[PDB]
């Protein structure tokens, strides 16, 4: 009947899919998410005695404490208006965890939802982090080949923990009563196609003529007489989640103001892409597969078109 | 740290409201406390595209029990894809509470947020398995005149946070639910919505179904002003979620009439009236594109209307293009 | 009608005119305080991570009480004479009401192992006031002179923190029990006009002190152990917690007693802070509260920490012990 | 902040226990989290003979939480007593004997109650034969691996021992997680607190009457013993475990064998106390050195501080 994250994790290890060390890591990350989820809910009251960013920091500390049993954790400072990234390195040096505490620094975008994003890499042979460490992490963490697991935790009307250890996507819902994550969905599959596009059309006049065209053909009441549906929360995790469940396409293209997209490759795009690919979808930068793009910079950015396989291929068409 | 209950009892004290209404408002919040929990465990509950619908029903039952001490509650059933509306009539007959359990029947639109919407009227007329009939639905529409007898209104947003917004006729107050103590804590007094905001909330998928008036309006927003910064587009799909963000950060939200729906989708009495009374108390404007939503007297049972609601200046701007 | 919360129930009473908005806000604030104290009690172990363990808690609980009644009045503190719990006294800005609040029922970790609780009483002063928390001697003297249980004790109650959190209250017309719903954080009326059984073969005493009691008492204690009728003697139950032991006595009947002994010549329980509220409550539940000879409420506090023996519980049971103490 | 889960996984990683048992112990705790909530809302639940159906509901919750580990039958109560739930792993590596609530009386559960469990490693209602088979398999003095209880009172405490000391985990109301609040608990070698139901003083043996009397003698300090008796086995046992003293449920005239059942109550409690550095006797012998010949077997219990129990034994000799 009821399967908790812990039960589910131990079974996997019993099957030898993951080792105790990784079971502890994944368990600790979720522990952190249970606490971050609570900070988010009481944030208004907390403030009685702007706030979104101050929350990023607090969330990274909770993360560090929860993983003190597995390894030390440094921090990659937000270059720009970004969220500071916490990087944990196992004392064993067998696992590294890149953790994105909250999905945004804006209060507007976190009005109804937000979430954490994480990825786990395994080094081969080769508190703020310095330039000598940053360049090192960047080289050590390659999403394409050494990314073992990834997931996110959505904090919205419900707290969802999504995870993939390389063999499918599992969804665990947090039970408010018992403070535990219960498996509510196995091997999640994102629909092949969906009549839903998730873009910020406020920037329509900043997009390339390629994209303006794609965007325009969506508004054309198709075969039936029903045009695509537009949905854009502003929250990467929230918008991504809805795309994962109901299908469609999400996109954060490059514009006049942002010549190379806003979403960071290693911290946000890579985990989301690995997950979607396990859910049977596609994650592209417009012309190519996100995972193959090897990070050369610390806060490297890239355009994102992620979601249903047919929907993404469609946009790729207008952009070639 | 003022809680909803403390705040409520104080108002009753200044004579702004009577004990009866204090009990009503207090009961509604208890209901919302339970609905908030149904929403959060829904996935697990299902472990035992209609999940959003069953949830609507369960939520109305919770509402009924919590107000059993104040009066009887009937139901105006969801003909189409509308949400079934719960109507509570005080045993005293001094009040009637129109309650919208969830803001939608779609799972897609409730992916991250949803909410309850209520309005309280004071009948100036007579009296009136659980599903109300025609003769009564009529009675209610006739009895509830948003422009006059609408005394209080509010909503409870269920999202990354559970917020309860209320107005008793003298300002808008925001109460956050403390997870630890299971109580609503006053986190904001006399909320005022900004006069303008460069954020628009519309479903542009329907761009080609809109009037040429609107198409122009929408297009002029995407024009990077002299600051080289155009408008921001945000649309959750959730009436309560989209409305709330508009209330806090400013901007404009709109659910215009198109070709498929020549009269908009949002029902006048059940959704538009409460939201408009609230926004007008927050210093904003609620229009149907031409006239004040609260000026329209409800005449048909499931009457729908276009909605342009938000910052005073933003709404006046769209009314120009539609003039 | 189906779900009656404390708040609904209070507003209904004020409507009948039984109580005023001012008192409704006082009683409501006390329960708010009790909701937070309930939480301090439950997490105390964890709190201590990040045997006076119960003495600190007393203090913290009084601050929570003061903040919650901030809207109604100022609150000073009558410090612990010996191993007593510090008492918080709130005086309404209006001067219509005074609230004597006992944060926890004890200072011992042993006695609070499974339960503890808060006790409060509300008086309607006829005389003067006091200013601004440790209250001075003259200040404490005024409270004792102004708080006359037998004539101006308006309401009283307690909140038990055990396997369940119970809030019992009486506004002068019966005893009502409200259970705290964990899920919604609201007190739900679970019992109306509670009545304590006229009789009950149960006794709650600390027999460790058997050799320190009077020969009168020793003979009472002994006659209880005699397998009566069906050949079933009395049942002994003593948690150590005044609120816990009192509550069980109120629900299932019997007699609770904290008599004077060789060491404690006048008992241990304080008259005004502990015995008076409990007695008013039991009397409303149809019971009896005695000091062994006279009705507790007939006694008038004359000293700042006046203690007294307590025999409280079922009417017939208390009369039986008095018959011996005579 | 070490939570039960963290602590559990570490023990497994250390090879002290296997994933299978980790899952069992983890499931038991999920069950207790729910039972803890049933207990707290029982009054409200009744608004929509109490501590009796609560027993039942509690066993169902137990069954569901361990459905992932094994099948669970039930040993029906003869008289008033509590129905015992027995879970057998699908693997057949573990048998969990679960006592949902510590009592069937409302009087005794007025302020506290609790669950008691024991796990044996073998080398809806369960009928005679099944029972007859469990008594022969579950041998406390040889195959009892772990045991614990969850007290539901002013606080929700989960006590556990996997064979190497006693650990106490407090439930955090806010996060719904058991947090390790005490490592390697040790019960004092002596404590001046006795927990007995003196109402039955006249039904006790002359041996016991004399023990009881000598306790009331104000020692060289002019201080007699302190008497504390909640009525709750888990509640009275826990306080004894923390502050020391002695708890006892002796045999009287009517009950020539005591009231507490050997396998369901006395055994787990005794294993725990012995791990806390104490003693659990029936007045004459160690409790873990007694093997039932029927499951509903009852036995007198004298449990608590080592010195305190040895003293009563001296009087019982």
């Amino acid at each position: 009947e009821i399967i908790t994250l812990t039960s589910w994790l131990l079974q996997q290890e019993q099957k030898g899919i993951i080792d105790a060390e990784l079971t502890i890591v994944l368990s600790s990350i979720s522990m952190a998410c249970k606490q971050i989820a609570s900070l988010v809910q009481r944030a208004n009251i907390s403030n009685l005695t702007e706030d979104q960013k101050k929350l990023d920091v607090i969330s990274n500390e909770v993360f560090s404490n929860c993983l003190r049993s597995s390894g030390r954790t440094g921090i990659i400072a937000s270059e720009e208006e970004d969220v500071p990234v916490a990087v944990e390195e196992s004392y064993s040096g067998n696992y590294i965890v890149v953790f994105d505490p909250l999905d945004g620094s804006s209060n507007l975008d976190a009005a109804v939802s937000t979430g954490s994003i994480f990825g786990i890499y395994s080094p081969n042979d080769e508190n703020t982090l310095g330039t000598e460490e940053q360049r090192c992490i960047v080289n050590v963490c390659q999403p394409g080949s050494n990314l073992l697991a990834a997931g996110y935790c959505m904090y919205s009307s419900s707290v969802i923990f999504v995870l993939t250890i390389g063999k499918g996507v599992f969804v665990f819902t947090l039970d408010p009563l018992y403070g535990e994550f219960v498996l509510t969905q196995e091997n999640l599959q994102i629909p092949k196609s969906g009549k839903i596009y998730s873009f910020n059309e406020g920037n329509y006049k900043l997009w390339d003529e390629n994209l303006k065209k794609y965007i325009d053909d969506l508004k054309e009441p198709g075969p039936s007489g029903k045009p695509y549906s537009a949905r854009y929360i502003g929250s990467l995790v929230g918008d991504f989640h809805r795309t994962l469940l109901y299908g469609g396409i999400y996109g954060y293209p490059r514009d006049k103001k942002s010549k190379n997209g806003k979403l960071r490759l290693l911290y946000e795009c890579a985990p989301m892409s690995f997950i979607v690919e396990q859910a049977g979808g596609k994650g592209s930068d417009g012309h190519q597969r996100v995972l193959d793009i090897q990070p050369t910079e610390i806060h490297q950015r890239v355009p994102l078109y992620i979601g249903s396989t047919e929907e993404v291929e469609k946009v790729e068409k207008y952009l070639a």
